[PDB]
């Protein structure tokens, strides 16, 4: 059940051009990035547009706002720098990650970000922002598209290209083969299974558990509580006009929601009351229509 | 760093009796057992006790809760049955005994089974029906270990009991592990490829020594929900005294040490990994018994 409520769309300008969403830590406002690198905030409540900050030179690929309120990660797509840290408590650059495509909080405590260029995996200190280790293993790379290391819930382990690493050690624990082109894998919110494309692998004895098709080539997200997975399947539109709920403990679908027009992105608010979604209005036209949980 | 959250005793009682803990499937509450035989449920946050059953005549060693939140396994001190396992579905009731077993665990993958130790001797049970399916013991190649714990693997298709593999389908011990310790009789890793008994590293595979690791000498060793962490509390009333042991579970390199002051009774981590709950005595070898659970975020 997502009942639509309302649209986001960009004051002054003839066709809207939202790229990525992101609900604020204690969700008053919406961030949504563009396609010409500003970060604009929209209080849910009134849906005014409250402020529009210059953060990258292209389109805004990924959002990530620290729980505390305090810090947000942006990503562009092209030219540099590609990542950057941002404080939230006036809105300033605090750091920037050049050559990282794509970045991420560590997950227990938020004092580290996970960067990655290409096959490599890179870990920062938040407050210095130096480089505390780089991660790549080139007997067992899988050189994915669009990989996207990531830690695990509780910082030990980190998932690049589809190996597993021990972060304290600095070592790969195992390669997990490679089944697919694009997707690199997530860790479930559980920390007990391993997510890639369509395989759910064991973490600890990295036997296959479930096979799950309907996941081919999407993007997977968790509502806040890990009980609900989304998917929106990768096709320019990163993903078609259909997003699909699993149930996160037996990977069973619950819903196919077809919105008839193609998503850029979704996330969920911290509360699981909403869902936040970019869609393109034209045939870009991509405007932020929000939904009812439920 | 295990930074100290909440500390909290035995509501009311004179003298706090927490001998073990576990945490329920429910995510912010702890089952603790007492030294007078009864099962507590507290919030770990606040310290305020929820609901009490009664168990045993005698003091609770141990207890383990499924996973789907519908069974726990309990053990005494010297009680008659010594372990239990208990319904918590609607009504808390008894749905088998385990008379001569002073510890018992689940299975691991599938939670069909309980496995109960007596001495060097495992019994494995079926949930259902409570009927003991299999005795363990070979007398040509026990270990007499005097701290035995028998458990299953991580599929459940293997036993470790007295240091003995034993194939469960066929019921055939398959290979013994030489002795090094009186104590100590291991664990497997939670990768399925390991058995870590004492300070031997064993390959399930070769049954070659893949390394020694002195400083897991006389623990209890178990391992986070993860199997990235390994936790040993040496034995020295408590078996355990005051320090416990972290290790990395990837390369067994030692993480910290960490001394209480106090004799520990029990400790135990949340299905996230997040917390470690630990219960101690309030002096060294205090004859006085009035225990506290202290909750430390990892
Ligand atoms: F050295 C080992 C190796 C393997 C397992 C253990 N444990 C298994 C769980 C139970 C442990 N024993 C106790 C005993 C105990 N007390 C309660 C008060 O009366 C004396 C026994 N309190 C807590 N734990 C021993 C010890």
């Amino acid at each position: 059940a997502f009942r639509p409520i309302s649209v986001f769309r960009e004051a002054n300008e003839d066709e809207s051009g939202f790229t990525c969403c992101a609900f604020s830590a204690r969700e008053r406002f919406l961030m949504l990035g563009t396609c010409t690198g500003q970060l604009k905030l929209y209080n849910v409540f009134s849906g005014q547009e409250e402020a529009s900050y210059n953060c990258h030179n292209s389109a805004i690929t990924h959002l990530e706002p620290s729980r505390d309120g305090s810090l947000l990660l942006t990503s562009a797509t092209w030219s540099q720098p590609l990542s950057a840290l941002w404080g939230m408590k006036v809105f300033d650059m605090k750091h920037s990650f050049t050559e990282d495509h794509y970045v991420e909080f560590s997950k227990h405590s938020q004092d580290r970000v996970i960067g990655t260029k290409g096959d490599i995996a890179h870990i920062y200190d938040i407050q210095t922002g130096n480089k505390l280790l780089t991660l790549f293993n080139p007997d067992l790379a899988n050189n994915y598209k669009r990989n996207c290391a990531t830690f695990n819930p509780t910082d030990d382990l980190v998932l690049n290209d589809g190996v597993l690493w021990d972060v304290r050690s600095a070592q790969a624990i195992h390669k997990f083969d490679k089944f697919n082109m694009n997707i690199s894998g997530v860790f479930h919110p559980n920390g007990l299974e391993v997510i890639i494309n369509t395989e759910i692998w064991d973490l600890r004895t990295f036997h296959l558990l479930h096979t799950v098709p309907a996941l081919d080539q999407c993007r997977v997200v968790f509502n806040h509580t890990g009980t609900v997975m989304y998917g929106a399947m990768l096709q320019k539109s990163p993903f078609g006009s259909s997003f699909r709920t699993f149930n996160a403990t037996d990977y069973k679908p619950i819903a196919t929601i077809d919105v008839k027009r193609n998503i850029f992105d979704l996330c969920t608010d911290t509360k699981d009351c909403y869902l936040a979604v970019i869609e393109n209005q034209g045939s870009m036209d991509t405007v932020c229509r929000l939904y009812e949980v439920g």
